[PDB]
């Protein structure tokens, strides 16, 4: 029947002082077509592109998306890499050059065999008003807010099929 | 050849004001055995368990891990859920009850065919000292910091085999 609260807490250790400056900086997803991914994350979800890195020998690019004010992004390049990579809660999109032209190619979202990664999730002030807008924009849904057993929580998908949870923190208690 | 900077930026839109309070709240990974996972993320990586939710008819639990001070966690149950689910940069582990006792079951890390998800990543003050400690604690490595081409960057594995990048934002520019 799973762990009890107390049993779970018994498995948790206090943070060693050597970890006290650590932060959860990024979640990396591979994307077939960065043009479509950038449009989605910025126009649909309101993220900002904060950094782009290109590796021509390895034939890939990295795009770092975050909820940050574009006016805070440093102008000077070294400062800009160090700032972008010290922001909490970034999304790192990895583009292996040439996938966008390969009709047979797609990435796997983790929610079918083989399962592992599930989703990123965005906390919004109002899941219903968010989802109405997503519907107006033609966003793909896995689960509408009222569909299924978990009313008031939604799942959409990005251009690659990755699932994104849309959740309201302030309603999850009174729900 | 991958996108030019100009081409990438032209795919980006400004944040619609409907999205102005959105935040990247969680990354969700499925875990075989929450006992080992809680021990890893708290003892090894210095995260705090901030919330745990159980669903006894659906037979799964959710564990929310973050770099937060345990003294900040609200005492009142409903306030704690609202606080936990409005923290940026949480890691949500999902445990389907029973997997820990099924020797034919395991999750996929996304880095072998079919690929998709890559890794989460932790920013640290000192990759090499962090990794020396990891080695002392018997952590499994995908890439030690001096291995391979990108010297000074590491990848460890959690108990499920998910990859965790260990990076120092200040050393990433100069390299
Ligand atoms: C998993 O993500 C969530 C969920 C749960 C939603 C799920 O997608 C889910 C994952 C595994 C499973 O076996 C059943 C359902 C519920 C509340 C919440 O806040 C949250 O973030
Ligand atoms: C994909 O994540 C990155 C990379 C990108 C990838 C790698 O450097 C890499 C090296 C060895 C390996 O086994 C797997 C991947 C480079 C810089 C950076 O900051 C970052 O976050
Ligand atoms: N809370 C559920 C909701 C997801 C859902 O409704 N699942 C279906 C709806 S599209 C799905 O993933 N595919 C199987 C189906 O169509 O029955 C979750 O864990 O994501
Ligand atoms: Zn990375
Ligand atoms: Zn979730």
């Amino acid at each position: 029947g799973g762990l009890t609260d107390e049993a779970a807490l018994s498995c948790c250790s206090d943070a060693d002082p050597s970890t006290k400056d650590f932060l959860l900086q990024q979640t990396m997803l591979r994307v077939k077509d960065p043009k479509k991914s950038l449009d989605f994350y910025t126009r649909v979800l309101g993220m900002t592109l904060i950094q782009k890195c290109d590796f021509p020998i390895m034939k890939f690019s990295l795009y770092f998306l975050a909820y940050e004010d574009k006016n805070d992004i440093p102008k000077e390049k070294d400062e800009k890499i160090a700032w972008a990579l010290s922001r909490k809660a970034t999304l790192e999109l990895t583009h292996n050059w040439g996938t966008e032209d390969d009709e047979t190619q797609s990435y796997h979202n983790g929610n079918s065999d083989p399962r592992g990664f599930g989703h990123i999730g965005i906390a919004v002030p109002d899941v219903y008003s968010a989802c109405k807008r997503f519907e107006e924009l033609g966003v793909k849904f896995v689960k509408k807010p009222d569909d299924g057993k978990m009313k008031g929580l939604a799942f959409i998908q990005d251009p690659d099929g990755y699932w994104i949870e849309i959740l309201n923190p302030n309603k999850m208690a009174t729900l």
